């Protein structure tokens, strides 16, 4: 399918990019572009959103909808969404062990230790709010009329969190970009196993 093999191709050239000095001078313009926008208030708002990308908030999160699917329908699919979300943050962790970008460090409003690239939190999001959508509406016979409403939801969500991590002076922009790439790679492979594997149309 060329939606995952694109969202593959995007990363690699990312990843790439990052070690140019055209693409960093843009990424720390964007960065502290992004600090001129700031108020206290919207600090706020901005830190209460970026939790929608933790792994802390997410994992009890699949939890408890695998656990009201099971309870709903007898549908095991949580563990489905369990292994995906757990190959995320595998990913994520070898992948940025090995390019070892260093922190934007201007201003940052978050403490996070690790390297950046790619971004966690993108990363968590634009894999796991989709696929959550994807199994709500395979459940719940009463979403089947609302399926676009709901994806949109999700793509919402998961493009606020990365534009928190920007706001908030903790990821570059680039950063935020290749975690969604494979976020999404990591959702479509999911779906189209999950409806590979289907007895019935």
């Amino acid at each position: 399918m060329y939606k995952p093999v694109s969202l593959f191709l995007f990363f690699l050239i990312l990843a790439a990019a990052i070690h140019t000095n055209a693409v960093q001078s843009a990424d720390e313009a964007i960065s502290k572009a992004a600090v001129l926008i700031r108020q206290p208030w919207l600090n706020e708002v901005m830190t209460g959103i970026t939790h929608l990308g933790a792994s802390s908030f997410l994992l009890p999160l699949i939890v408890i909808i695998g656990a009201g699917m099971f309870f709903y329908r007898k549908t095991w699919d949580g563990l489905l969404m369990l292994l995906v979300f757990g190959t995320d943050r595998l990913l994520n962790k070898v992948l940025k062990e090995w390019i070892e970008r260093v922190r934007p460090d201007f201003a940052p409003l978050v403490h996070e230790s690790s390297f950046s690239f790619p971004s966690g939190h993108s990363m968590n999001a634009a894999c796991v709010y989709p696929v959550i959508a994807y199994f709500l509406v395979k459940h719940l016979p009463f979403l089947s009329k609302h399926k676009k409403m709901v994806y949109i939801i999700a793509g919402v969500i998961a493009v606020l969190v990365g534009i928190s991590r920007v706001y908030l002076g903790v990821h570059f922009v680039t950063d935020v970009l290749g975690g969604f790439s494979l976020g999404l790679l990591l959702f479509f492979l999911v779906k189209g196993f999950d409806e590979k594997i289907k007895r019935f149309r």
